[PDB]
């Protein structure tokens, strides 16, 4: 149906792991969005031509505000072609990096923004297993936007970057379902009020003896809310972690957030 020929290319949006992704307009309609390109003989490489089809599949069926849309995709002799929707405010991620941290209330509001995302995705048993701030972007209105379903599957799981957003469970390589993507908020609640991950480390290695152990601790500024939240969600027994409704209705989200 779509082909290449189809859209006119601007600039580089950002490095994807088996491409890129490039700002792009429709030719005829005029419409902006964000080509995410990969190539062919990359992902047979890594053997992962699967799981795009996965990826695909995934996002093209899910319709909610705070989720990503993908309009189509289409391939051609060396590359596939994700048609998605641009966020033009970037990516949470490059907001973190030039703020520092966010206050309570810039936080609070991301969190009730991705739990309400979460809870449709967890409703259809999709788990993203990929949460983390270069795959959330930012609408035109700075709404947070849950993209990137590269690694998203049906729950429950046991198909086996860095480990920073990784639950316990999804390394070793166990089985899974929809609690991954409540650890990985609360990693993202740390990393939003402290400004890094609370299992950041220089190797790897040291990343997997934190996570497994749940080694990690507040600075002072942390509020006695925020410190209740973030270690109600990051329990190493995934059947410990809260529902998302809980999430939702927590004191420190309802009385920061938006
Ligand atoms: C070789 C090949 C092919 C291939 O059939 N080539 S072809 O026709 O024989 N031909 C060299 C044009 C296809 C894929 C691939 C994987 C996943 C998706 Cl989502 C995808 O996108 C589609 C899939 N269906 C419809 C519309 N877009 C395409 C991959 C992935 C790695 N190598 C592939
Ligand atoms: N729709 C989009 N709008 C704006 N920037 C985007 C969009 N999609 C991706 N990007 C940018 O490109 C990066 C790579 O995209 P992503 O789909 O997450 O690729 P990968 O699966 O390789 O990690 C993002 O982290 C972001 O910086
Ligand atoms: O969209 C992609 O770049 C990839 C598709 C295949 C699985 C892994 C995935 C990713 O790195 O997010
Ligand atoms: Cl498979
Ligand atoms: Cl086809
Ligand atoms: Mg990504
Ligand atoms: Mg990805």
């Amino acid at each position: 149906q779509w082909a290449l020929e189809d859209f006119e290319i601007g600039r580089p949006l950002g490095k994807g792991k088996f491409g890129n992704v490039y700002l792009a307009r429709e030719k005829q309609s005029k419409f902006i969005l964000a080509l995410k390109v990969l190539f062919k003989a990359q992902l047979e490489k890594a053997g992962v031509e699967h799981q795009l089809r996965r990826e695909v599949e995934i996002q093209s069926h899910l319709r909610h505000p705070n989720i990503l849309r993908l309009y189509g995709y289409f391939h051609d002799a060396t590359r596939v072609y994700l048609i998605l929707e641009y966020a033009p405010l970037g990516t949470v991620y490059r907001e973190l990096q030039k703020l520092s941290k966010f206050d309570e209330q810039r936080t609070a509001t991301y969190i009730t923004e991705l739990a309400n995302a979460l809870s449709y995705c967890h409703s259809k048993r999709v788990i993203h297993r990929d949460i983390k701030p270069e795959n959330l972007l930012l609408g035109s209105a700075g709404e947070l936007k849950i993209a990137d379903f590269g690694w998203s599957v049906h729950a429950p799981s046991s198909r086996r970057g860095t480990l920073d957003y990784l639950p316990p469970e999804m390394i070793e390589g166990r089985m899974h379902d929809e609690k991954v993507d409540l650890w990985s908020l609360g990693v993202l609640c740390y990393e939003f009020l402290v400004g890094k991950p609370p299992f950041e480390a220089n190797t790897y290695q040291e990343t997997y003896k934190r996570i497994s152990r749940v080694e990690f601790t507040f600075p002072d500024f942390v509020t006695e809310g925020a410190r209740d939240l973030i270690s109600r969600l990051l329990k190493h027994n995934p059947s410990q972690r809260p529902m998302l409704r809980e999430v939702l209705e927590h004191p420190w989200i309802t009385a920061n957030s938006s």
